[PDB]
């Protein structure tokens, strides 16, 4: 699982880290 941007810590607790 990962996002477009990393950064964008709203994008992160999707996947979790």
């Amino acid at each position: 699982c990962s996002c477009s941007s990393l950064m964008d810590k709203e994008c992160v607790y999707f996947c979790h880290l």
